[PDB]
């Protein structure tokens, strides 16, 4: 049983290194200041039945705060560290190694702080912070170190949507927020 219902667990080796610039186009706005750490979860990935299969990451917690020039850290924010990758294997049959190509999404969900003296006691305001999916494309391929267990290695490049708004007193905002720092996916990958 190599693929269709196909169970395999890997480590949740996160290596994030943020330290760019604002995007990667031609602008500059949307300073963040995130701290680095999330290297010490688990991965599970599933096939269905055709090649295709989701990779659940699962780590610590995030925190961090608030790097905007709006406010220059204030109030406190913290996501999710539950991702979900997809994974497709394009053309396959006899190789050195397991090559597969898909796109990593990253579920954001669930309130947080950030509430203040207003905002806490009007339930609303100051949030921001709030659901989104950074969805990315990207490959990767896993080396068949041994014959019950192998190794996965991934890879990010810049790909993620974050929405950052509220109820000001009763008003309905809405900021552009992208938070795709140098974050490295690999680990061994076993049977589970």
């Amino acid at each position: 049983m190599h693929e269709a219902g196909e169970f395999f667990m890997r480590a949740g080796s996160a290596t994030v290194r943020p330290t760019e610039g604002a995007g990667g186009t031609l602008g500059s706005l949307g300073g963040f200041s995130v701290t680095n750490n999330t290297q010490l979860g688990l991965t599970f990935t599933y096939m269905a039945t055709d090649n295709i299969g989701v990779e659940l990451l699962a780590a610590t917690p995030f925190r961090h705060k608030i790097g905007t020039r709006a406010t220059g850290d204030i109030a406190t924010v913290h996501h999710l560290p539950p991702t979900l990758m997809a994974q497709w294997y394009f053309g396959d049959a006899s190789s050195k190694f397991r090559p597969y190509v898909g796109a990593g999404i990253n579920y954001t969900t669930f309130f947080d702080n950030g509430f203040n003296d207003h905002g806490k006691e009007a339930g609303l305001s100051d949030l921001s912070l709030k659901d989104s999916w950074g969805a990315a494309g990207q490959v990767g391929v896993d080396y068949l170190i041994n014959r019950d267990w192998l190794v996965n290695m991934s890879v990010w490049y810049m790909d993620i949507d974050t929405t950052a708004n509220y109820k000001l007193g009763g008003a309905q905002q809405h900021d552009s927020v992208r938070l795709d720092p140098w974050v490295f996916m690999f680990s061994a990958g076993y049977r589970f």
